[PDB]
């Protein structure tokens, strides 16, 4: 049987990348897909439009499109979830208000969540502030639990992976182990120190490839600054690279990892995790997955103080949306 | 060894939808791709962001980048160019209102592909008008020949495929020999007379199972509006599908067809066509494509009156398209 997928805010720029990639097998291969693609009313003439070029593909795997705004409609029976549609960053519009105008959207889908898609559903929050967005949405599931949600910190990953590979002179299939720790914001831990480069013939770590003062600092701000850069040179959001990261996180959570492979993903932070971060919040760790698609935190990585640092950083700042996440809630 | 890629408009829609697929690896598969990436100067500003998400996919097929304004880096040593380059119609105009606004761009780009691309270079014309576009750019283009040289009709056929097996009831995959003649325009012919459906029960002719009346009316102008009707309704191109079709289009045209698949590709009319078209123009055939990427108008097709006359009347655009491009190249050449 087909299987359902969701995608909403399907007319924005990353919904619409991410559409026609899930629709011609991207992410299930040969298995036949049924698109649910969810908007706000206004956008609906132009998800339609959409829906027209799905069709005008003739992608065999397509069997099926489900273009709506009603939420019942569009989470119904919902295998995997993209959760894309968000409030849109008007001029001059502060990260805080953004996170209050976002929160009773994902408090509405967490509940839709709940109440229409399969129990196993695996929903991924890309949608800004990633990680407090997935926080309410699984905040207000109850009929789901931890395992059916992650955020996406995967572009950062995917970021660091080509920025380093490039630094190193590399293809990026030669660079391994990197992760991105805690929040998808400014107070991201891009961190490649236990990152390995192959050689010739086994491999090199990249701290001995590199000096502290690049890793920790330059190459830091590079890959936490590089959405507000692609932003100011295209003038609009990194769509292409978005979905792409979109459809990396969900096939590795779906499929599983490689062994020696780490994946970073925003989850729920479980009581036994071995680097001292609270529950209560959902926190970038780096991450295998089984072919169950069971996500297990990488043990036992040995955490230099500078990198410690920033983990609590960007811990307490979770920790600060949250309780502005449900102040505005509270209301 | 990489093989390099170009696509000019590359800042724009058609162009970075496309820019992604191939760099990801689906055109050439697991081979290797530089891709040559050119703009006009005022968006080269967004043509790098575009290269840094293409940094940022970390996709190992890609082996370089190359990103520019300069028709002589673009072009260098290329084997494959999609030239998308061009203003798009908006909210909704003829395609050759573009040609003003386009042709001087395909008699440069022409020039430049003859004197800095491989003399192997396979080029297909997106930017629009496409037919009349791509014998421009062919004109202009001396060392080349009418087999470095095509024009897209494959978004039309691919939405013919589409309309038709959704009206049929059967999943696209069933349908087959699928028809688009003439100009990529409002005269285009999309022709199902000889098209064929696979059921459970086996395959039929689809006039077997649909009214000529449907297959010469509805069907056709609902395809000929198509284009008009998806920009109407997303306030922007069919870039997704069009970026798609064009995939389609270069990979047939590289690789070969499918045994038993035609597609639609807008070609130099050669002497002798089986279907009476006289030399001059950019015209869609049913083609095949074998191994050697050598392109065959198939023969033998049985043209009833009603596609005979469709068939004429698109010529005769396509002829009156040209004899519009070379008096408004004339003019601009001269102010
Ligand atoms: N986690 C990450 O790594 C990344 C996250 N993003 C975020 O993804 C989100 C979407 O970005 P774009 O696609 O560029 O934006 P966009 O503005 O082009 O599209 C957003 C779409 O969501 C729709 N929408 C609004 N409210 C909705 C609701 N309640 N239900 C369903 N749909 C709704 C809008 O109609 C719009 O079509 C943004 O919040 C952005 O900050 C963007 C890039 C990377
Ligand atoms: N044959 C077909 O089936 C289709 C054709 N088209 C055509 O494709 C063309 C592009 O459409 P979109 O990507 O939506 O337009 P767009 O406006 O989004 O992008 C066009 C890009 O071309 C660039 N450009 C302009 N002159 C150039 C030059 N001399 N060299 C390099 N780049 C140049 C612009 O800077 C712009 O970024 C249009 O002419 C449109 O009509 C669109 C859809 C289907």
């Amino acid at each position: 049987e087909p299987i359902h997928v969701l995608i909403t805010g399907a007319a924005g720029q990353i919904g619409y990348a991410l559409a026609f990639r899930i629709a011609k097998g991207d992410l299930f291969g040969d298995r036949k897909v049924v698109l649910h693609l969810l908007e706000i009313p206004p956008a609906m003439k132009a998800l339609e439009g959409v829906c027209m070029e799905l069709q005008d593909c003739a992608f065999p795997t397509l069997a099926g499109v489900v273009a709506t705004d009603d939420p019942e409609e569009a989470f119904k029976d919902v295998d995997v979830a993209f959760l894309v549609g968000s409030f849109p960053r008007k001029p001059g519009m502060e990260r805080a208000d953004l996170l209050e105008k976002n929160a009773g959207i994902f408090k509405v889908q967490g509940k839709a969540l709940s109440e229409y898609a399969k129990p196993t559903v695996k929903v991924l929050v890309v949608g800004n502030p990633a990680n407090t967005n997935c926080l309410i949405a699984m905040a207000n599931a109850p009929k789901l639990g931890p395992e059916n949600f992650s955020a996406m910190t995967r572009l950062d990953h995917n970021r660091a992976i080509g920025e380093i590979a490039a630094k190193l002179g590399v293809p990026v299939d030669k660079v391994h182990n990197v992760v991105v720790w805690g929040n998808h914001s400014n107070t991201q831990v891009p961190d490649v120190s236990h990152a390995t480069v192959d050689k010739e013939g086994g491999t090199k770590k990249v701290s001995d490839a590199l000096p502290k003062e690049y890793l920790e600092g330059e190459f830091v701000q590079k890959i936490a600054q590089r959405g507000g850069a692609v932003i100011e040179a295209r003038g609009a959001s990194s769509a292409a690279s978005a979905a792409n990261a979109a459809l990396c996180h969900m096939r590795d959570w779906l499929f599983g990892t490689k062994p020696g492979d780490w994946v970073s993903m925003g989850i729920p932070v479980p009581e036994g995790n071995p680097y001292g971060i609270k529950p209560g919040v959902i926190y970038s760790f780096p991450c295998t997955v089984d072919k169950d698609g069971k996500v297990h935190i990488v043990e036992g990585l040995e955490i230099n103080d500078w990198v410690r640092e920033k983990m609590e950083a960007t811990e307490k700042e979770l920790i600060e949306e949250r309780e502005t996440a449900f102040k505005v809630l509270a209301q």
